[PDB]
């Protein structure tokens, strides 16, 4: 069932690696040339090959196959030739692959782990660069545990590239059904069309492709008694998996309650961006200084929960409804967002030239480049002398310097150290 891509410019040895991996071709899948995996390699996947028949020259070539890469495989080995390090035609190829939710792996042909010496790899910013001969097969089988890795996070449900999932989570009786018809029931919404795939309601929303995962959680409770949480809970974090944001519901009345730092908690952890609802707010008595008590109120219960914004509206009155979709989008958009690698080396420039680094007795740490790795949540890798010697509290601080340069609001971000 897994399909992996084999991308990259013209003449960097793609069909050298292809035809060593690629078993024998099967023309009962959900087709192109597609060759079942190598019968000697343990794994189990399909290569796909790129033969689509717009524009014909240099440049409008990678466009065609790259897409077609994109719209059909699970896992994509984005590869360059190493004979020269980097070129500007593969920067180009790389900014083509960063339009895409699924993951990316480099694959640096006819190298050494030595002679990957050039950062300009990791500037491309699809993480780890893997070196290989194409000729003797070295450096094949840790590029290919980094391929089959991502097998177990393929989802089963899948959707147009260009739709946007995401889920509502809390408690028993805080309005997420309502919530949800309220926002159907929305001006600017309009809705589509057995089982497979009745489970989730799909909307559009200024001409833009929405899902919300699990509306069979909302429609079970309607149909079914409540025999436990623990079914609705461990069925939301599935949700999770599936949907890229978590619009975390709150209940305005009753206040925070130890159950729901469980189910966010897990969407934080499991890396997705984080939207937080406080429903029912019109059954929430005011008065001149509550809803700011409120907020200070969920900031200490939820503080792994700072990146994310804090709403209040209500199902019933229909109160603040209307910001709902918007913060949504705002979390997709940083939660996708790609940034360029000059810009974020400036930023740590900044950070270091504000806040002098860790001391350790002597040995001082030293930031020598940083480059974001993969999106969703945007994930980044500062390089150092010493990975030891980068403390969580200098770490965050980098953290809340890149926050400050391009915003994020909404996603959760990664901060990892290598060296060398
Ligand atoms: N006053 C007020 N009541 C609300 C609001 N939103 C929902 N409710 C009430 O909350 C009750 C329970 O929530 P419901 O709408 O079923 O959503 P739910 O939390 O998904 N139910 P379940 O937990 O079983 O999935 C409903 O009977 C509804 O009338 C609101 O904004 N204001
Ligand atoms: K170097």
């Amino acid at each position: 069932k897994p399909v992996v891509a084999i991308v990259g410019r013209p003449n960097v040895g793609k069909s050298t690696i292809f035809n060593r991996i690629a078993g024998e071709r099967i023309s009962e899948d959900t087709p192109d040339r597609i060759y079942s995996s190598a019968e000697w390699l343990n794994y189990d996947f399909n290569l796909i090959d790129t033969g689509g028949i717009g524009d014909e020259p240099f440049l409008a070539q990678i466009r065609q196959q790259a897409e077609i890469a994109m719209d059909e495989a699970d896992v994509i080995i984005f590869m360059v030739n190493g004979r020269e390090g980097v070129t500007a035609a593969d920067e180009e190829v790389a900014k083509i692959l960063y339009r895409t939710k699924k993951p990316v792996v480099l694959a640096v042909n006819k190298l050494d782990n030595m002679r990957a010496n050039i950062y300009d790899f990791y500037s491309l910013g699809f993480g780890e660069p893997y070196p290989i001969s194409g000729t003797h097969g070295l450096g094949l089988g840790d590029l290919l545990d980094a391929v089959a890795e991502h097998f177990k996070n393929i989802p089963e449900t899948k959707y147009n590239e260009e739709v946007i999932q995401f889920c509502l989570i809390g408690r028993p009786n805080v309005g997420k059904s309502s919530l949800v018809n309220a926002m159907l029931g929305e001006e600017r919404v309009i809705v589509s069309n057995t089982t497979r795939d009745a489970v989730d309601t799909s909307f559009t929303y200024n001409q833009q492709e929405f899902v919300i995962v699990d509306t069979a959680g909302m429609r079970k409770k309607g149909k079914v008694y409540e025999t436990t949480e623990k079914y609705s809970v461990l069925r939301a974090l599935k949700a999770i998996d599936r949907s890229e944001v978590v619009a975390v519901v709150l209940d305005g009345e009753e206040g925070i309650i130890e159950q729901d730092k469980r189910i966010a908690g897990y969407a934080h952890e499991a890396g997705k961006a984080v939207v937080i609802v406080v429903n029912k707010w019109d059954a929430v008595d005011k008065d001149e200084s509550t809803m700011k008590e409120f907020e200070e109120n969920i900031r200490d219960h939820f503080q792994f929960l700072d990146y994310a914004p804090i709403l209040f509206m209500s199902a019933l009155t229909k109160k603040r409804i209307h910001t709902l979709m918007p913060a949504i989008i705002k979390a997709s958009e940083n939660h996708s967002l790609r940034v360029q690698t000059n810009v974020l080396n400036d930023v740590i420039m900044d950070a270091v030239a504000m806040n002098p680094t860790p001391t350790h007795n002597g040995s001082r740490l030293k930031i020598y480049y940083a480059t974001q790795v993969s999106v969703k949540p945007p994930s980044f890798v500062v390089f150092v002398n010493d990975p030891e010697l980068m403390h969580f509290s200098y770490e965050r601080f980098l953290e809340n310097r890149i926050r400050d340069a391009f915003g994020f609001e909404g996603t959760p971000i990664k901060i990892f150290a290598r060296a060398r």
